DNA sequence: GACG
DNA sequence: GACG
C-alpha cells in the first residue's frame, strides 16, 4: 500500500473553456465525497440497474467565472459561457474558493483520493493549474489521486471498447447518461460506474493512489 | 423595500433527530445559491428548469444524539451510520466551509427555506450559536417561503408537497435527503419567479434576529 | 399549521 | 485516446 487506505474517495470533475492545448480554465467544479464504506455497502436484474447513490454523500459544486471566454465546442458542451457566468454574478477562481475546497476535504476521513475521468491528463493537472496562480499554499498536498480511466480498464479486463466516461456506463448499464451537461451530471455518471465493482475499485485505488502534489500542472 | 435588492437567493433544507419538541440536532445540510437573474406557462406548467448556474452544498453531519425512530425512517440517516462513516459534528470547520461557500455569493444573499420560520432558521440558528466563531450567518437575510407562495397562490395544505403537486401535479421527486427537499422547494419558487423574487426582497429581515430554536 |  |  503506497500511502496506505483510502477512508474517502472524492469524485472530481471540472468544466472549462477548452481543451489542454488553449490552456483552459475552469469554469465548474464538482466533488463528491464518499467514505469507502459507503461504496462496499449486490446487482439483481437484467440489464443490471444503475446502482443506488450511496445514502451518505458529501456535496459540493460551483460555478466559476474564467479570465478568458469558452471555446465553442465547450460552452456548447457545458452550457455555459464567460459573459453569462459574469451576469449571474460568479467569481474567478479565489483564494477563498481554496479556503472552500480546503474546509470540504477536512471533513473527510483521512486519507482522501480524488477520483477523475482522464484525470491524470486533464482534470488533476489543470487542478494544479488553478490553484497555482494563488496567493496561498495547495489544499491537496496531502490529498491523493488516481485516474479512473486506468481504473475501469483494469477492472473489465479483470473480467475495442472506448473508454470515455459515457461509453463505459452504456456498456455497464445499457442506458445513457441522466447528465452530460454539468460537472454535477459528470461525477454521478463516475460514481455509477465505480460502483459497478466497488470492492475492487477499491482494492484498485488503495494500490494506485499518488500525492496530488506530484501531478505537473497542465500549463504555467 | 427594506433591505435593498436580494442577489442571491439559497435555497436551504435540514434534515435533523427530530422535530422541534425534541431539541433536534441537524444530521444533513443542503445550500442551493441561484442569482436572482437566473430568475428575473401553462395549466399545468411543466415542472421549471433549475438555472445552469447553481451553486451547491450539501454535507452530512454526525448529531450529538440519536436520530428519532421517526427521523430516522424519512430521513434514512442515522447517529451510529453517520459515525460509522466518519461524518464530523457542526463544529468550526463546517463555521468556516459555510462561511467560503457563502461569500462566493453576491451580496446581499436570502436564505430561502419552507417553515424555515419555523423551523430551519432558528434550528440552525442553535447549531451556530453552540460553536466558539462567530456565526457566518450573521451578514445574511432570510425569508420563509410557506408565506411567499401564500401571498403568490392568487384553505389546502402548504406543505412542501402540497404546493407542488397543486402546481405542477406531480409528487416531488426525492423527499428522503437534503438535496431533494431544496430541489422541490426550488420548482416551487420558479413557479412565478418575479413574483417571488419581489416578495423577497420585501420581506427579507436579518438572520441575526431569528431566535435560537431551544438551548 | 408544519418542520424531522 | 480522452478531457472541454
Ligand atoms: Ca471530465
Ligand atoms: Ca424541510
Amino acid at each position: 500500500l503506497p500511502h496506505g487506505h483510502m477512508q474517502t474517495l472524492i469524485f472530481l470533475d471540472l468544466e472549462a473553456t477548452g481543451l489542454p492545448s488553449s490552456r483552459p480554465e475552469v469554469t465548474e467544479l464538482c466533488l463528491l465525497a464518499v467514505h469507502r464504506r459507503a461504496l462496499e455497502n449486490i446487482s439483481q436484474g437484467h440489464p443490471p440497474p444503475v446502482p443506488r447513490p450511496p445514502r451518505v454523500v458529501d456535496k459540493l459544486s460551483l460555478c466559476i467565472a474564467p479570465g478568458k471566454a469558452c471555446s465553442p465546442g465547450a460552452s456548447e458542451i457545458t452550457g455555459l459561457s464567460k459573459a453569462e457566468l459574469e451576469v449571474q454574478g460568479r467569481q474567478r477562481f479565489d483564494d477563498n474558493l481554496a479556503i472552500l475546497l480546503r474546509a470540504f476535504l477536512q471533513r473527510q476521513p483521512q486519507p482522501c483520493c480524488l477520483v477523475a475521468h482522464n484525470g491524470d491528463r486533464y482534470d488533476f493537472p489543470l487542478l494544479q493549474t488553478e490553484l497555482a496562480r494563488l496567493s496561498t499554499p495547495s489544499p491537496l498536498d496531502g490529498t491523493f489521486c488516481v485516474d479512473s480511466i486506468a481504473a475501469l480498464k483494469a477492472l473489465e479486463q479483470a473480467s475495442r471498447k472506448s473508454y470515455s466516461l459515457g461509453s463505459i456506463y452504456t456498456r455497464l448499464y445499457w442506458q445513457a447518461p441522466t447528465d452530460s451537461h454539468t460537472a454535477e451530471g459528470h461525477v454521478l455518471t463516475l460514481l455509477s460506474i465505480c460502483q459497478w465493482k466497488p470492492q475492487a475499485l477499491l482494492q484498485w485505488v488503495d494500490e494506485h493512489a499518488r500525492p496530488f502534489s506530484t501531478v505537473k500542472p497542465m500549463y504555467g
